Order: structure tokens, then C-alpha cells, then sequence
């Protein structure tokens, strides 16, 4: 829309400009005869562009053109100065008060709503662009936190907080296709907490569960190459890709893991009274071919975890 | 930033604003001589506020404020006519040809670069409020569909469509206490399939699914009120929330539910071959009180539930 | 698969269920001529049956049939005593010491297998039922955390915890269906803070988003019915969707939520210096009929919200 | 809890069994006189475990326990066969029928509680192993689901299906840390459509959308090894990530992307009428180092692009 707020003293200029804006409902007008009341009634009506008298009953023009660019409830509203008649200062004084214009009162009715429309739309739009600053930001923010939560929780398990079993397969399912390109040695580690279900059965569920998170911590705590991936495979079982890693190296960091582990010396009563929670690992580590489907890696590490719950527990053995 | 095109024949007002401007960084000058390259030119350097002169070699001056009002690409940008001197209708037809100002070449290099700032700078923020808009429909239409996902997810049961049991639980727990302000009858509909283990182990786990699904169907036919709610509570059992009903219309909407199932007549083996598809509900009503707790008319349900099975099954009993 | 643990003095029993068994693929056997190392053995093999002889080397077999009970590591596991002959308490005690079955050796190699076959095959269903136990446990606890995410996310604006406004259109659809059958009146509060851009551009959009808070807060606190629903409408925007409260009731909320804001006192500078924050409000209440749509509510309630504006702000009109 | 189905002919029996189990809440007693109700009776009152005569009214016991294990709704309930006395090819035809014991009426009330305490309890968890088979298939099959949403909505920008921004700054942050460690050449593709704005205003921003569209598709199908990533960077900015690629290398990539895109000839009217989509591009490559950030990728990028956008648009430039 479009708001005029005139500020003359004489009644014969607020009457021109009524009369000029009466033909056009898309602007409406509002005079104001007491300079005293300008900034006042500025806040109030909301107006797009202002047009202010230079000399006025004893109140000076440039004064409250002062006002205007002081008070922010205004500080942005165009401001059309209206003189009788050219003097020199005033109207380089009209710009270095905030002026945007200087009119003789007056044109005529074209020029006059012209200009009254360019600066009342301008302001217009910059009440928009601040409008859309805000709700963008608030959107934005709303997807910040979306972000944040589908995150945590989509690759994410939250018990122990190592990456979860989809997150896995296709992590994995990645590393793999890097892997054959690189041809690069491809390396995994499959993890299970040796009689668990015992432990799971007398010390209490929730008591398991804090139990995998400590042995989770210790999983976290083996890998530290940007593209080690740490996972709960599922339930007491655990999982570690290492891109990049050779099987002796593989090997190392999964003794150093299992005797971590043991070291946390974890009360346990299985296999036998005394007994601290111990970990069986599978280890297995390919070079990709083309073709070549990522399950045999898995496979391997299975055959890995196998023969060292075969072989007695708490052990690394490769597959 | 800023960026103005200058438009004029003579090398000499190109030169003026070249140097009124060159104390300036945060505005650029850019000179056009030939007419026959102003629009390109405009296209090319994105300019801020053009100023044109009206009279030049030979091509009308108002003919290029047509142009520039013409091409959309230009169509946004604030024109400041230069002329030489103040003739009346090239005033009037400045403004008519698109104008929105006419100066006399040139006021000091302090109105002038005020003007060129205030045109520059509206523009520049009417590309920032479009610019805006656009990242803000971004933003809003993101939020559309992130909207949809988790509402068909979060509150509805996939493969039946129902609502699920954390929505039935908690969206009843809402109803009991609209139902213990009004003291309103609050029914409740405890469904479950007669011999379901025994259809999914000769028909297959997908057959059941389906078979849930079309007796999921007509629960969601049963009920068409406002506050009804149909839910799957937990696999083979079905819930169905009825706000405001009485005793004896759950029972009514209770027998049409049953007996719907049983005409579909779903090929079972069970009890005996050549039996279809049954359905046991639990009745169950209450107007809460102050302190009760919603469990009581679940458990209600169940008890006509229970009573129903232990009575021939395919039949409706209240708890 | 399967495994039988027997535990028998005389090599000749070791023997003849060997044979018995070696034209089984399915099960495996173990011999145990050591009764001192029996549980031993039994933690390390893990058998699905166990078969004991009740007379050993001076080592009594109901001893050890104590102990297989006794250690939770074999707890479960099914025991088949294996006797000569007949003895009376030594079969009642059999059962008395956890016996699950007493056999004459030998039966015939087709019973023998039938019953080693059966009780290997329970305990294997029961080691079945519990590892499904765990792993329901676990995803149950992940669609646990899952629902409050989505939930928490869904329907609640992150920033104040009113509801956001997708869960508004969509509750106030809802309750519009729910009033229309009742022909109750509901009613709409549209709520906005008087010279919000003012407040953001002075204090910091932080500083607004922390004033949007504790309005949000007093918003939260007017309604306290079941069915009352507080949302962010918008930015600056609240809603309050009021069911079964009639025109004045809604009037009566509206004014002593009004205060509330305005009594916290929170600093403003407009539209003057010494300003505290206020808030306009829009009541608006309908009956809906059939037919009519729920947009009509909104409209009354901006119309109201509009009115409160234009009448000086910081109160409550009726649209 | 526990259910036994007795069946046999004379009343005798039935009457010692009731007896033996009357002091047993636990568990409770059927009497089936009538062997032509028996597996009618079985299916009717879901007993835990069956005891069966196996000669009465001239009807064969054995034919009983063939049907027993021939209807699914019994196959898998246990069966004592209770016989008079211990003759021969019937203890093995016992077993062969299906029997899983075959005691002489009777034995003490307390191997008689036992035994059926035993099998009861077996079929008990059969039942229960069975019932968890389903809840957590339903479970993973909701996790199933849940998955595909919030990833292809977490990670994925709707419009285009490439990646989206959070995406793209979580995923080069990675491997900008895999680069550095393998001292690997790190390109990134930052991609604009010239002239969009212009093209949003006078096809419509659905046209837009359905433009970028058609731009992100050709970027998709310029990068195709295992580590390219292609993402919507934000409105009408594209990215495209390319681990261990040269600097020559991205820069023949950029070349066939913006030749492919130009040669969809898609109408616009800008710079000129009769012009085509066109795109602008930034190349960047860059092996890291540590202590490096890397936005100093990005900005390199950004180079790029703003060379190629100051020298004519639709071109490649390396920043
Ligand atoms: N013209 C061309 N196409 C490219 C280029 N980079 C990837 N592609 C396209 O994407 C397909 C395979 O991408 P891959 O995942 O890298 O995975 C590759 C990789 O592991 C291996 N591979 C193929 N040739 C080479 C090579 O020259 N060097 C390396 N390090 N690996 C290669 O074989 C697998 C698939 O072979 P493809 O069937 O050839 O099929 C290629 C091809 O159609 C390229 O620089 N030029
Ligand atoms: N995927 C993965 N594998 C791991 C990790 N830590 C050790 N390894 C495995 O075990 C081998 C070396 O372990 P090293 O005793 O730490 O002894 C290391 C160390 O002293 C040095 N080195 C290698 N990279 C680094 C590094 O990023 N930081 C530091 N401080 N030293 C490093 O070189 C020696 C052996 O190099 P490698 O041949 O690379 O071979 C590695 C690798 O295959 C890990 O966090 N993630
Ligand atoms: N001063 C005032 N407070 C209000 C009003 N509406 C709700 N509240 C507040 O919210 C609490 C209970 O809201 P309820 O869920 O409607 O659930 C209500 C409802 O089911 C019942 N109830 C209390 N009085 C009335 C009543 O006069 N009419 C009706 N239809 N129900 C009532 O008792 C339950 C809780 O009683 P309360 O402990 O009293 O506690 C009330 C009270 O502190 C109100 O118009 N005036
Ligand atoms: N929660 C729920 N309950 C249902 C539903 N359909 C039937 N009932 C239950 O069964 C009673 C009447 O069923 P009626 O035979 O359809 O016969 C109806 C019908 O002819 C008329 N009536 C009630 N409301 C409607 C309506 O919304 N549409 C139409 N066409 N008739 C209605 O009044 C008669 C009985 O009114 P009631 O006392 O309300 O009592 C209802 C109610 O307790 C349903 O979709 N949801
Ligand atoms: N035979 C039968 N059908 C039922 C019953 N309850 C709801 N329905 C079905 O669902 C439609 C409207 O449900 P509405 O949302 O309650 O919303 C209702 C409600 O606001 C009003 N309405 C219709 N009759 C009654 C009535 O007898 N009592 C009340 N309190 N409201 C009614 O008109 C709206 C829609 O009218 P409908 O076109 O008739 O169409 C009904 C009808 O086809 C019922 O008890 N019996
Ligand atoms: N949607 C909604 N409306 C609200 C709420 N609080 C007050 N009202 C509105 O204002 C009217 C009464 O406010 P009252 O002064 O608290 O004075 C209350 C109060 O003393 C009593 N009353 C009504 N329900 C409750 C209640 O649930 N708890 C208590 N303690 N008193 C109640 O009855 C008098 C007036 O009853 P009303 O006619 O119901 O009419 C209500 C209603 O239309 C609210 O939390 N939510
Ligand atoms: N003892 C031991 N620690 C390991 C090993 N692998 C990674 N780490 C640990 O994780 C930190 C950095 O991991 P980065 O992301 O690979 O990223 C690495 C990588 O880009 C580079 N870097 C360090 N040494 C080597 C190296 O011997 N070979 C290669 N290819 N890169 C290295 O410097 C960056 C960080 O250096 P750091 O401060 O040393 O700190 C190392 C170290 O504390 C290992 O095999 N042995
Ligand atoms: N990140 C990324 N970069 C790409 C892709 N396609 C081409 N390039 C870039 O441009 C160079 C070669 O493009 P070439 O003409 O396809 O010609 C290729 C091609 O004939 C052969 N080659 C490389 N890998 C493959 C492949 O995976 N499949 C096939 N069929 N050929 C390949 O070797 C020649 C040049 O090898 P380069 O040195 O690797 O260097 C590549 C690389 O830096 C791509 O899909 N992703
Ligand atoms: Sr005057
Ligand atoms: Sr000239
Ligand atoms: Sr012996
Ligand atoms: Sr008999």
C-alpha cells in the first residue's frame, strides 16, 4: 500500500496534497499541522514516505528531519522535503539532515504521486526484504536442528553412540567400491562380547547394556583414521571398518583392542567364577576385485570370529 | 555495493562523474558513449542506478528509458535522467518514460553521489527481498515435505495405514481427559484375530500382512466420526478410540466391525478346514473421574476381550 | 544343530552312544569319562543335552546333576540320567536332583535319538526365545527414543515448545470437525507483540528470540484445558485454539494474558523510550455448521488482531 | 501357566489324574472321555500337553496321536502316551506316531507333575520364541522403513535428489581429513546457473525448479566414481566434491558439464532473446595439509566461479 504523512503549517498544503491523492486508493494521506506531533503520529500511522516543510511555526524543518534519521521507529522511512523556495545551504543541508528529496510545493498531481510512489515502494520493499530476513532465518534454524536430531539417530546407535548397523552396511557397502579402485587393502574387524547372555542373566539387562557401552567406548577408542568406522552390528556384537589397512596391521590393532577390553578387568562370573569380561574378534582383510561383492569380507571375518570362539575365547583370530 | 552507469554523448560529463567518483570505493563508475551499447553494457555489468542523458548523437535519449523499463533485465533498475536543461514536458515525460529522476548536469559531487547512494541501495535490497523469497519458498517447501515424512511415520502404522500404538496411547490418554472434563462416555474397541499364529504358519508371514491389511480396512470403515480413532496395538491386535459413544453403540459398531471380517470370508484352515478369517473384540466403556487412570478402561476391553476368546471366538463381549 | 554331553565311568557306555550317533550328522557327540571335569566341559562345549550315569568312580552322579542345576552356565540345559537299573528313590530323586528323564542304558538307537532329538531341540528353541527377547528389547527401545524425537520435533516449535504451526492447522482442522458435530463454540486467539521489528533491530535477534520466549511462556500458561492448544503461528505470530469457550470466556483469557505480558515488564523502546513489551490480540469464537469451512475462524481473529492494532495496540478486540 | 488334555476311556484314570493335579493352581486338568471330540477338544481349549491312552473304545490310540501331529493346531504340542502295560513295537511305535514319552498309569504324583511341568514348559516357549519371531520382524520392518525416510530426506535435497548442503559440508569436512592424510589431490566443482533470476521471473519459480532440475541431472551424470559427490549447495548453487582428482583432471570435468548443460538448449530469454541455459563454474583442487581448514577449498572455489562469472559466463575457470 502507500502512506503520506505531510507535516506543513499552512492548511493550504495539507488541502493541495489531500487533493491531489484523493483520485488514488492505493495511497492514503495524513496531515500534519503541529510539527509537535510529527515524530508522535509517524509511529502511529505506519506512513512509506514523509513529506516535510522546511520553515514552519517557529519549529525548525531540518530539526525534525534531525528527528526522523534519530528515532529507528523512523530512521528508514523516505523523507521528501518540501520548500518555498531553491535557497543554497538548505538544500545541501536537506541531504546532510537525511532529506532524500527537495520539492518546490508544488508539482504537478504525475510527478507528485511518481515520486510518492518510487520512495513509499522502496521503503515497502524494505520492510519485505527485513520480513524475509527473519522468517528465513527462523526456517533455517528449524532445519538446524532437524539436521542435527535425524543425524544422531539415523547413523547413530544410541545406546552406544558407535555407528549403527544400516549405517554399516552401507558405509561399508562404500568402502568397498573406493577400496577396488584403489586397489587397496581393505580390512575388518568383527566383535563379540564373550558369554554375554550369562552375563546379560545375572547382573540384569540394563547392566548389560552398560556394559556394552563401556566395551563400545574401548571400540571408539582402537580407531583413529579419519575413515575407521566403529559399529554395533547388532545387539553384543560390534564391527570396525578400516580402509587402508594391511592384515598384520588390522591384526595389531585388534590385540591392542581385546586387551583393552580384558584390562578393564569387568566383572564377569562366566566361564567360571573371578571371571572379568573378555572379547572374541574376527579379523579379515580383502583387496576388492571388480565383481566382487562385499558379503566375502564379512564372511571372512566370520570365519575369523568363529575360530577364536573356538579356540577359547578371548582372542583375535583371522578368518 | 555500487555501480553506475553513465549514459551521455559527451566525453566531458563522463569525466565529471568519473571523478566526482573516484574518492568513492564502495562505488563504481562505468562511462557508455555509445547509445548503441547501453542496454548490453546495463545486461553486462549489472549497474545499480544508471544516469541517463536526453539528448545525444542522433538517438532519442527517452527512447533508452524505454528500453531499460522494457527489457526485464534491466526493468528493476533506478534511472536518474541527466539533462541539459529543464524544458517541460522532458520532465514530465522522464517520470512518463520511466525516470525517477531528472537532474541538471550536474549538482555537486555531494547530491550527486547521495542520489546515486539512495537509488543504488534500493535496488540493491529489492535484489536481496527477491533473493530472499526464493531461499525462504526453499526453505518453507523443505519443511513441506520433511512435514509429510514423519506424520505418515510418527503416527501411523505402515503396513495397515492405522494409527500406531504410541499415537493410539497417547492420543487416548488425550481423549480420557477431554472425557473426564464433559463426564462423556469414552468406548473402547479391543480387536484381535482369531487364530493368527496358525494362518501365518501355512499361509506365509507376507499372506498375514495382508491379511492384517484387509481387516485393518474394515476397522477404518467402522468407525467415521470426527474423535474416532483406529490403531494397530500391536501386531494381530487392533484398537479403535470411540470419544462420546454409548455402551450400547460401541456394542453396535462392535458386531457391524465383526461381522464385516468374517463376510470378507478370508480362506482359513482354523479351527478346522474350511473356515475363514474371524475377528474377537473387547468391549470396553467409561466416564472418567478425577484420578482414575485411562489403564482401567483398557483393561476393561481386555476382560471382554478375554471373555469373547474363551467363549467360541468371532463374537463381541464387553469387559 | 546338537550336542550330547555324556558322562559315564565305563568307556563301554562312551562307546556304544558314539556309534549310535555317528551315522547322525546333525548331532554331535562328547564323552566324558572325567567327572571332574564335567561342568568344565559342559561350559566349554556348550551341549544342547547332557546324558549322566548315577554311579561313577566314587564320585556320586546325583552330585553333579546338583551342580548342572546349580551353575546358571548349564542351568537350562535338559538332563538325561542314565541308570543301572531301576533303584526306587534314585529315579524319584533323579527328578528331586533336576533329572528331566531316567534311562536304562541302552534304549534302542531310534528312542535314544528320538529323546536326545527332543530335549536338545527345546533347549535350542529356549536359547532361541531368549536371544529374540534381547533383540526386541532392542529395537523396541529404538523406536523408544525414535517417537521422542519425531515427536518432541513433529508438532513442537523448538524455540518457545508451543506447539508449531503444521500441528496448528492440522489440530485446529481436527477440533473444527470435532465442534461442527457438537455444535459447540470454538474459539481462536490470533496473538502477535506490538513493534517486534523495532525490539529485534535494537536488542539482537537473539535478544527478540529470548523475548519470543517468555511471551511463549505466559501463552502457555492462559490455557490450561485439556483441549486448549498454544502455537506458534509465525514468527512473531501465536495462536491459542480454545474449544468449548464461549465468546466472553475467550475475551476473559485474552485480557489476562494481555496483562501478564505487559506486567512482566520486559523492555522496549517503542513506541517510546520506557516502553515495555505488549502484545496485541484477536479473539474471534464461531459454532461451526456443516459445510463451512475453518478459515472463516482465522479470519474473524485477524480481523480482531487487526482491530487491536489499529486502536493503539497492547489490547484485546473481537473480530 | 500349564494345560493338560487327558484322554483315555475309563473314567478311573481321568479321575486319578484330576486328582494328582487338583493341589496345582498352576496348572490345569481336561478330561476327554470321548476319543471322537479329542483333537476337537485339543484345538478348543489350547492345552500345553496331551496325555494319551493308546488302546480305548475300539478306536486306535496311535490313530490319535497320528491326527495329533497331522493338525497343525496340535503339531507342535507335546505328547505323553500313557500306556498298560510296556509291550514292545508299541513304546517304538510310541515315538514313531510322534509321542515324546509313554508312561505306565501311573507313575507318583510327583514325576507325574514333573514330566508334565517339563513338556508343558517346553511348548510354553515354543510358543513364546515363535511370538517374538513376529514382534520383531514387525519392528525391523518399521525400522526398515524409518531408515529409507531419514535418509533419503536427511541427506538428500529434494528437488534434485543430489546431496544437500549439510550433506556436502559434513562429507567434504571427511574427506578433506582422508585427503590429508593420503596427501591426495582434493578438487570441488562449484557450479551457478547464469541468469537465473532472470529465468525464475518470467517462466515462474515451478519452471525454475523444474530447470534446476534438469541442471542436476547433467551433474550427475558428469562424476561417476565411488567418492564423487554431487550436491545442491543452495538455490541455484550446485557443488560437486571430487576426491583424488587433478587439477587438469576436474577441469576436463567442469569442460563436459558446462558443454552438456549449454547443449540441452533450454530457452531463456537472457542475456539476449534467444538464449540457452547456460552455467558458470569455479575449479579448485587442493592437497591438504594439517592444520589446514577446509574452507580455503571453498573459497578457491568461489575464485573460480567469480572468474568465470567477470569474463562472460557459461565458461570454466580454475580460482
Ligand atoms: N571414460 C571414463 N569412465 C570413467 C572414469 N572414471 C569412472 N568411470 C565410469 O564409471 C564406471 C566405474 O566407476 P568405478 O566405481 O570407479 O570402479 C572401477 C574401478 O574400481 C575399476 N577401474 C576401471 N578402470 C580403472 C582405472 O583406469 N584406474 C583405476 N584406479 N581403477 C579403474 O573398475 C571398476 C569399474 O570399471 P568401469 O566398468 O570401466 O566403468 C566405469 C566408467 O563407465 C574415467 O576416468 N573415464
Ligand atoms: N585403520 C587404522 N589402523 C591403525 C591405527 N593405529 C595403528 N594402525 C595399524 O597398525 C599399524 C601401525 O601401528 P603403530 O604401532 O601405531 O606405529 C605407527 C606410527 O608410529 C607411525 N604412524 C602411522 N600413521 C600415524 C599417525 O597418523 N600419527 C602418528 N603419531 N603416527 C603414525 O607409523 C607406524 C606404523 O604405520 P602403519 O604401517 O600405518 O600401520 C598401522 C595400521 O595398519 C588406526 O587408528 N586406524
Ligand atoms: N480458576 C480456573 N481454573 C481452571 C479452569 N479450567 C481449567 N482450570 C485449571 O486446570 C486444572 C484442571 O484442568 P482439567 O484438565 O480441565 O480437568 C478437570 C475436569 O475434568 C474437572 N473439573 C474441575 N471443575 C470443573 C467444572 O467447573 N466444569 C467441568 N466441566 N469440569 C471441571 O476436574 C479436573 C481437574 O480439576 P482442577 O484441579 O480444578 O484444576 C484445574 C485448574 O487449576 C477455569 O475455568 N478456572
Ligand atoms: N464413535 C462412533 N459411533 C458410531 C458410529 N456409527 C454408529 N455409532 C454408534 O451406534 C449408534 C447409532 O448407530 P445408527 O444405527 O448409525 O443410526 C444413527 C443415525 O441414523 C443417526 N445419526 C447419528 N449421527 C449421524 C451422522 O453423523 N450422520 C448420519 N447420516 N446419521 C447420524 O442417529 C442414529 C443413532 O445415533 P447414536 O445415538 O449417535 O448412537 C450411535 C453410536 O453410539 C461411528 O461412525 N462412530
Ligand atoms: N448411518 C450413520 N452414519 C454416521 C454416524 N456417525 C457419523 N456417520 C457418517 O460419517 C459422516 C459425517 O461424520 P461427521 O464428521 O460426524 O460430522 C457430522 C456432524 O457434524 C453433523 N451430523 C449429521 N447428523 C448428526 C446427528 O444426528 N447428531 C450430531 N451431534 N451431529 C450430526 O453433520 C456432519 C456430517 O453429516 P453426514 O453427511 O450425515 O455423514 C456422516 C455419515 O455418513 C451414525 O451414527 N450413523
Ligand atoms: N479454553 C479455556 N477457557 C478458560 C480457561 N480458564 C478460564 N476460561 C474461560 O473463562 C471462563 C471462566 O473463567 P473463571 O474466572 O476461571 O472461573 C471459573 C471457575 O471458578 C469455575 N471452573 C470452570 N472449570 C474449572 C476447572 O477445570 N477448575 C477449577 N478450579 N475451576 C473451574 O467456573 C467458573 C467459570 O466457568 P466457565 O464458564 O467454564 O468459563 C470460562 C472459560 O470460557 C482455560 O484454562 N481454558
Ligand atoms: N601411534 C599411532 N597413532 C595414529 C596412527 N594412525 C592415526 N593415529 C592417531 O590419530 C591422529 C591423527 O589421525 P589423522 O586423521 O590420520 O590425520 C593425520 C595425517 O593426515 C597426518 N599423519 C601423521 N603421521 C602420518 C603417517 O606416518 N602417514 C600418513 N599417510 N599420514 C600421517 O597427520 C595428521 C594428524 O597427525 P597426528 O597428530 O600424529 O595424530 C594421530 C594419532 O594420534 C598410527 O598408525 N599410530
Ligand atoms: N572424480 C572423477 N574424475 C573423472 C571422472 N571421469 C574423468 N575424470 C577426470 O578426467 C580424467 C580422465 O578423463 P578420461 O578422458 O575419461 O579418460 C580416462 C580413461 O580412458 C581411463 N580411465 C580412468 N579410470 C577409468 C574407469 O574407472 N573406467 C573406464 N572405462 N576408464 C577409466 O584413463 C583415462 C584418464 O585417467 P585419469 O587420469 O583418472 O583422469 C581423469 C579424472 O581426473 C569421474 O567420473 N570422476
Ligand atoms: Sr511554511
Ligand atoms: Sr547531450
Ligand atoms: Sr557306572
Ligand atoms: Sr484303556
Amino acid at each position: 500500500s502507500a502512506m503520506v504523512l505531510l507535516v506543513d503549517d499552512q492548511a493550504m498544503i495539507g488541502e493541495a496534497v489531500r487533493r491531489g491523492l484523493a483520485g488514488h486508493e492505493s495511497i492514503d494521506f495524513h496531515f500534519c499541522a503541529d510539527p509537535h506531533q510529527a515524530i508522535a503520529q509517524a509511529v502511529q500511522i505506519k506512513p512509506t514516505v514523509i513529506l516535510q516543510d522546511l520553515v514552519m511555526p517557529g519549529l525548525d524543518g531540518l530539526t525534525l528531519v534531525r528527528e526522523y534519521r534519530s528515532n529507528p521507529l523512523t530512521r528508514d522511512i523516505p523523507i521528501i522535503v518540501l520548500s518555498t523556495k531553491e535557497d543554497p545551504l538548505i538544500k545541501s543541508a536537506a541531504f546532510a539532515a537525511g532529506a532524500n528529496d527537495y520539492l518546490v510545493k508544488l508539482p504537478d498531481n504525475i510527478e507528485l504521486v511518481a515520486r510518492i510512489r518510487y520512495h513509499s515502494r522502496s521503503y515497502m520493499t524494505l520492510l519485505q526484504r527485513d520480513e524475509a530476513y527473519r522468517a528465513l532465518r527462523v526456517s533455517q534454524q528449524q532445519l538446524l536442528d532437524t539436521n542435527l536430531v535425524l543425524q544422531r539417530l539415523m547413523n547413530s546407535d544410541g545406546l552406544t553412540g558407535l555407528s549403527n548397523r544400516r549405517h554399516f552396511d552401507e558405509y561399508l557397502e562404500l568402502e568397498w567400491r573406493r577400496a577396488t579402485r584403489d586397489q587397496a587393502q581393505l580390512s575388518l574387524l568383527m566383535i563379540d562380547v564373550d558369554y554375554f547372555k550369562a552375563y546379560n542373566d545375572n547382573f540384569g539387562h540394563l547392566e548389560g547394556d552398560e556394559a556394552l557401552r563401556q566395551v563400545a567406548k574401548a571400540i571408539r577408542n582402537s580407531c583413529s583414521r579419519p575413515s575407521d568406522l566403529p559399529a554395533r552390528y547388532g545387539g553384543e556384537e560390534f564391527a570396525m571398518v578400516l580402509p587402508n589397512t594391511s592384515p598384520g596391521g588390522a591384526r595389531l590393532l585388534a590385540e591392542k583392542l581385546r586387551q583393552s577390553v580384558a584390562g578393564m578387568n569387568i566383572p564377569h562370573i562366566a566361564p567360571v567364577p573371578g571371571s572379568s569380561l573378555t572379547v572374541s574378534i574376527g579379523v579379515a582383510t580383502v583387496t576388492p576385485q571388480v565383481g566382487q561383492h562385499s558379503r566375502q569380507l564379512i564372511l571372512d571375518a566370520d570365519k575369523g570370529l568363529y575360530l577364536a570362539k573356538n579356540n577359547g575365547r578371548n582372542q583375535v583370530a583371522a578368518g
